[PDB]
RNA sequence: UAGAAGAAGUAAAUAUGUUAGGACCCGAAAGAUGGUGAACUAUACUUGAACGGAUUGAAGCCGAUGGUGGAAGAUUCACGCAGUGUUAACGUGCAAAUUACUUGUCAUAUUUGAGUAUAGGGGCGAAAGACUCAUCGAACUAUCUAGUAGCUGGUUCCACCUGAAUAUUCCCUUAGGAAGGUCAAAGUAUUAAUAGUAUUGAUUGGUAAAGAUAAUGAUUAGGUGU
RNA sequence: AUAAACAUACUUUGAAUCGGCCAAGUCUGGUAAGCAGGACUGGCGAUGCGGGAUGAACCGAACGUCGAGAUAAAGUGCCAAA
RNA sequence: AAAAUGAAGACAUUUUAACGAGUAAGGAAACGAAAUGGCGUAAGGACAACAAAAGUAGUAAAGAUUUAAAGUAAUUUAGAUUGAAACUGUCCUUAGUGCAGAUCUUGGUGGUAGUAGCAAAUACUAAGAAGAGGAAAAAAACAUCUUAGAACUGAAGAGGAGAAAGGUUCCUAAACAACAUUACUUGGAUUAGGGUGAAUCGAUCCUAAAUUACAGAUGGAAAUCCUUAAGAAAAGGAUUGAAAGGGAAUAAGAUUAAUAGUUCUUAAUCAAGAGAAAUGGUAACAUAUCAUGAACUUUAAAAUGGAGUGUGAAAAUCUACGGAAGAGUUCUCUUUUCUUCUUAACAAAAGUAAAUUCCACUGAAAUGAAUCAAUCAGAGAAGUGGAAUUUAUUGGCUUUGUAAGAAAUUCAAUGAAUUGUGGUAUUUUUGCAGUCUUCAUAAAAAUUAAAGGGAAUCUUUUGCUCGUACUAAUAACCGCAACAGGUCUCCAAGAAGCAAAAUCUUUAGUUAAAUAGAAUAACGCAGGUAAGGGAAGUCGGCAACAUAGCUCUGUAAGUUAGCAAGAAAGAGUAGCUCUGGUGAUCGAAUCAGAACUUUAAAGGUUAGGGGAAUCCGACUGUUUAAUAAAAACAUAGCAUUCUGAUAAAUCUAAAAGGUUCAUUACAGAAUGUGAUUUCUGCCCAGUGCUCUGAAUGUCAAGGUAAUGAAAUUUACUUAAGCGCGGGUUAACGGCGAAGGUAGCCAAAUGCCUCGUCAUCUAAUUAGUGACGCGCAUGAAUGGAUCACCGUGAUUCCCACUGUCCCUAUCUGCAAUCUAGUGAAACCACAGUCAAGGGAACGGGCUUGAUUGGAACGGCGGGGAAAGAAGACCCUGUUGAGCUUGACUCUAAUUUAUCAUGUGACACUCAUUUCGUUAAAUGUUAAAAAACAUUAAAAUGAAACAGGCGAUUGAAAGAGAUAGACGGGGAGUUUGGCUGGGGCGGCACAUCUGUUACAAGAUAACGCAGGUGUCCAAAGAUGAACUCAAUGAGGACAGAAACCUCAUGUAGAAUAUAAGGGUAUAAGUUCAUUUGAUUAUUGAUUCCAGUACAAUCAAUAACUCUGAAAUGAUGGCCUAACGAUCCCUAAGAUUUUUAAUUAGAAAGACAUUUCUAGUUAAUCCUUUAAUAAUAAGGCUUGGGGUGUCAGAAAAGUUACCACAGGGAUAACUGGCUUGUGGCAGCCAAGCGCUCAUAGCGACGUUGCUUUUUGAUCCUUCGAUGUCGGCUCUUCCUAUCCAUUUCAAGCAGAAUUGAAAAAAGGUAUGAUUGUUCACCAUUUAAUAGGGAACGUGAGCUGGGU
RNA sequence: CGAGAGGAACCGUUGUGUCACGCCACUGGAUUAUUCAAUUAUUUGAUCAAAUAGUGUUGAGAAUCUAACACGUGUUGAAAU
RNA sequence: CUGUUGCUUAUAGACGAUGGCAUCAGAAAUCGGUGUUGUAAGCCUCUCGGGUAUUGAAUG
């Protein structure tokens, strides 16, 4: 038989990430002094669309903690981000909205966003719009706090890993219908290129494990063990249940 | 049941037969290995180029239902492009896919150049096993390679002599082989080593015929007695 | 009884072949077949010649090149010898 | 063959006799009485004038062509002509040694054949010139150049230029052999020269997607990875990457046969060089350099989508006023129509704009301001007065310098004349302003300027390298070419119109672009028309007709409320003469109305046919380049699965390797269904998947222990997986684990079927609506529903028409003929028929009919015409794509063990994953979008640690081994016989009766059956007895219970199929027993005289039975079964050796033999010798191959391929004729009586090839496979018409039959249909054949 | 003929359809005599006269060809069956 | 005698062929007759005008 679709998509050609008019990366300054023992401010200069993803990017601006100049970073915005505000990172940071805090310095119930899983990471969950991670429990015997992610799993971090108190901005992005695939062939500009998705059962034994005979149907189960080799792994994967749930 | 029983072998040059090699000559679809291709086409990115005229009339706005407004992967015409029909032309063509008319489409899932990226059990595919330089249900090129072929075709001077076969056994055997029969050529033996014939003599067989209150089986009727 | 010395007995080595088909005072399956399959023999294949107008197999008869004669199958109105 | 003769004769001896066909095949050479005889080609060794010049040859070699002779023939010999330098004869040796074929290879050449053709792109004509080249009885045509006429492309061009590509094709002169389908004096062709000029245009420079180095990482290797991370490398990161992106700076005129933002004239510009730090304005901000401004930092620029509206300016077009100059028309007018009236880069600043944003004064409500639209205002409107910027260089437009001295248009013969002012018009270009739109927000760098800071104190020179010619396409490029194909752009006039549409014209280009003339046949290709009818044609309205612009009136059901809609339907439209409406302080085309006239008006060109239903897909979109554009794919919507990022998916041999990921669940990855509405029923048994679970059901290498001299052996303990248990069907799936729920239906799904009933029509295999036990509907395999949409499928109406009744006719180009030029396919030889036979459909053969030689135009009957080693079917021990618990494996994944960090869980120290400019680690001491740096001062600014900061962690990764899983992938296989193959069967190993023919052998998928077993007795033996059945008797007892006598040839039994055999037995009963044993021979059956197997006859043991003779090496006989290799059992003491006692005889200064006693070892080998284990040998059994002389083996190809086959199927033909069809004989009866007017049962005899079978003879290097249309001919078994006879014939209408095949035999609805069935009409609407007539005749509905 | 109901035939006359052969008088169709006239667009300064739109279009339209659409002939005799 | 040739020949015709004439031949205009259209151009009237008319029509 052929190599299938997914196969193909693992040495990316023409399914690199189509990142050409993005703004940069986004995750918080690199961890200093002046961040774990003191405050730095930072000005929110702009806000800006960063091509394919979902949520507004902020241009801060922190002036310099040890050397003369300036130091342009780029946030995700929080929600209720405005330009020219003050917003402060560091330890001692106030409780406010935008700020970016060490996560055992939120109260319990607090919540954050761009959450660090590893402290000086610069922001790993809770990223993408409208997402957010509540704080959960602290536990000072060991230094670690307990997060809920936003798929709803628990997580126990560092109690220093660091995160920005808010709801990422750009909510209710997914909850407008798509009308057109003209309008679905534009979302992924900035993206990868999978959007036009041929069924396997369409396809001949040759391309898909699907591909089928005289009938357009499956054949064999779809449910498949983990173990499966690529190439044959097509369908849902150690799907513990299956079908319409109750 | 091999051997011995006053040794017969060996060498080399030919012919014939068996055998292996390109193997009498030409013939596969295939397999593997190493390279070359995205000047055609498929997709993606970078940077450029290309919307003229009508129809219709969504929000929003103004007035006392009328205006305004100009939205939409809305309707159409044109420049272009395609290829629905004629199953028209042509069909040793203008053309290894074109021409004419009719038809469709003719800017946002649009069209297009150049640069660039992806390579053969691979790529790319709005999916037809489609496209990957007139080559694709696995490209092109060179080597292994004069691949193998129980199968098809061909196999080159004269006179003379002899002259067949379709039984039997075994086979993954049924378009083919080996044992064997028929045939030829060489080489012997004075040779209990002649007969596809008849006669006489002693046999063998169960066919044709014959039989059917002779045994087995089938079958029409008539007397006589109980 | 008859025949048989270029009789008889062979030995070695080897070729080709084992798709067969036809006839009938024969047989089986079949309604039957220019059908399928057999027993014995003669043929065609491998074979020309004379005759059946023509014909692989029928009939006569098998072949070095010729001359003259008697013939075979079968023929004798003409084509066509009688 | 036999005799005779035989050293050399000669002809391979003399005589005599017999004999002579031949495919496949054989007969090598030598062999005196020759074990076949010879011819030819080439080369090698010899021989070739015997007396010391020794084969032939310039007194003519080889070769070629013919003429004769010899030979049975292969061939040889000689002559003549041609040819001029080598060659030949004989014997041996040697071989790249003899051609008619191979779709053979290479080359050359015919017929076809002077044939098909040189027919798209509207078109040429007259005079003259040049030239060999328009002559001539018209030889009707004549290439190039100029002029005149007539025309075409029609400014999205057949115009003027570029990018790629080409590469000298550019220009000129000479010249025309070849080339451009005639010709050429022409040419993109031949020859020779000439031609491409840059500081300002590009490349060069910068970076984009991307690309490549040193060191490093990885790999067995080649090499791969990394691109700033890993580095003592690069203030921060290397190379390359754009002639369309970014970018310092040049214009006008003239000039060349050709180059020109490049040369010349004039006039410019740019870059790089040389000669205690200012004012003005309230402010926004402004001042021919002015008026300093370093390190460092920041900002801005370069540099950013699209749509639509309004508007400023320029240009083009149009137009108003005033002319100057030239040209056109002019006996008819026209103060007329036409042409020119221009001006650059770079700068200046008389006069004067539009838009936007800011500044000052004041403070808006009775809210105002304004736009086409909007939009705005106490974080301040309007007003007044100002500042700035944009408007194709300075500063937008006029104007000015350049600069009229150029150029344009004229006039004279170089010299003179002119070169105003406007427009509330259209289009293009270029900006601007706000509006809208995105789950899209629509480059970077080189490089430039400014700011914050306050360190320090006009002239002139040069401007390098490379490209620059030409085409850019109906002839310069890519397609074999001067190919109707393809190939990226720039500029862009008039009329008319909504229009860049069609049509015509101007500037420019061209009249040549594979030759023409005459004629005006058929048949064509392209374009048309048509009486009356109007789809009756056809599979089907295919094709054609038809509708068509604009204005007004009007517009239905349905509907997702948006649409349907240009629904449908109706009226108007011309020309001329007028009037009115729409503005500014003269002008725009637009609208409305009114008279009058006519050929009554969109229609030259352009320019929707409409309606009523059904099916599918929701829609826009995409698709099989070259037969499928769709109902297929995509789509949005819906739903499911996994994943916390060190992850999921996934590329890689590996990798501080790669992709989604510059990412983080509103995300990434994997799937199914396919908008909306309504609804998604029941099932967890099976296969999947999953579990937060199961221990001692089964599980590997290992680890532990025991024995042994050790290998070995044994026992125990070990993971995942499988098994058990729970969950899951918008998982695979099923719906009589649960029995099809809601719905839907003869459906694109229903065989029967042309289902039944309605309706549509005159007529309905079609359509629609109902019905539903539905072969075989059904719910995200999604069920039902359908508004809008569709180059989708289907049916019916209206309208229209050559589709048709039924054809006629017109035009152009061909075809015809001619001049010039000039192919190809195909070709065994060829070319009149009938019948026969033949390979069963002859051009050739046999017999007839018949024939005059050469051919032109047509034509499609034949040449089973050409094209292609059939693609359908079968066979190969031939493949390939795809599938799957087919067989055997494998990557990926997974589990267990091993691989040594410390301290007793804790730590870090290897290891993992990270982050930074390794930038304060560890221990001590939310008012404000602003600035923050190069320190004063006398250290400021704290010390130390053996950790750059975290995370993970002795666990995990990679390695090795072991188990699991693994069509993701690799290799391969997928029996045979066979009235084709498959399905079936086994005729595959096997036994009996029969076919079977009285020896043996002996066929069929012939007939009736059987075997893969059964038996410690059913084997062996001895003895006794007689069986089945019947008759007659005996309590219950009877037709059958048991007893007695008699008869009883087997009619019983004998394991079994059948056939044989058997009566003091081979059957029954009783008794003993294990011969159903070991060893050695020789035979018979099958047979190749192989094995296995079976059948015997003997011999040596040891036994059994019997008194004994005998009998017994399995079964009463004929079936009841198995090689090599491998595994596993049993057997090899009968005898031979050695050492030491006792005795004896031979043996050179030891040692063997014989005899008895003893003790030990003993089937052979493991090769230096032994030993006990282990293994290997030898003989004989078992384990088994049933395809039974014995591979280890699943499918599907409609995507298919190869070698072949008529050894073999699908069609014709041929034999047959069961079946189909037709016709007879007899006569029981029917026919009121009456066998025969008309019938005819029970029987029986034929014919036909118009049915279907049966067969496999022809065809597999191909005979185009159904029907219909068209057209001809034939048969008669006659439907009509003509002539007759009979009747249960009164007439009429009919019925049976004879002569007779010369003439007729129809139109339609449904269906592809042949057929069928309906509605008509007719004198009748008969049946059939001709390769199931007829595809280089059509059509393509069926297949 | 027949009870009736119904119900013929020969001769003679007149037509029609089809097939065959023709034919252009009458009737109809085609029409590039681009014949004559009208008219749309473009270009000839205007009139006239034209050309172009490959036959611009329309109306009438001779000739020639032709009708299934016009119209003639094949009603024709002897002998043997 | 026949053929060629001429009448850009017809009663014929793809080309041949066939038919006619060939110096009293043929061709040509012009005129008359005969048709078609519809009333020309210059100034409703001139005007039943003008135009065409064998090309495959009929006289002279």
């Amino acid at each position: 038989g052929r190599r299938t679709l997914s196969q193909r998509k693992g040495r990316g050609s023409i399914f690199k990430s189509r990142s050409h008019h993005k703004l940069g990366v986004a995750q918080h300054r690199a961890i200093d002094f002046f961040e774990r023992h003191s405050t730095v401010r930072g000005l929110v200069k702009s806000i800006e669309h960063d091509p394919g993803r979902g949520a507004p990017l902020a241009r801060v601006v922190f002036r310099n903690p040890r050397q003369y100049g300036l130091d342009k970073e780029l946030f995700i915005c929080a929600e209720g981000l405005y330009s020219g505000q003050y917003i402060y990172c560091g330890s001692k940071a106030s409780l406010h909205i935008g700020n970016v805090l060490p996560i055992g310095q939120c109260p319990e119930g607090t919540v954050v966003c761009n959450v660090e899983s590893k402290p000086g990471d610069r922001g790993i969950i809770a990223r993408a719009s409208g997402n957010y991670a509540t704080v959960i429990s602290h536990n000072a015997d060991n230094e670690t706090t307990r997060i809920r992610l936003p798929s709803g799993a628990k997580k126990t971090l560092k109690s220093n890993c660091r995160a920005m108190v808010g709801i990422i901005a750009g909510g209710g992005r997914t909850e407008k219908p798509i009308l057109k695939a003209g309008v679905a062939y534009r979302m992924y500009k900035a993206k990868r290129t999978t959007w036009p998705r041929v069924r396997g059962v369409a396809m001949n034994p040759v391309d898909h494990p699907h591909g089928g005979g005289n009938h357009q149907h499956v054949g064999h189960p779809t449910t498949l063990k983990r173990s499966s080799p690529p190439g044959q792994k097509a369908g849902k994967v150690a799907a513990r249940r299956t079908g319409l749930i109750r």
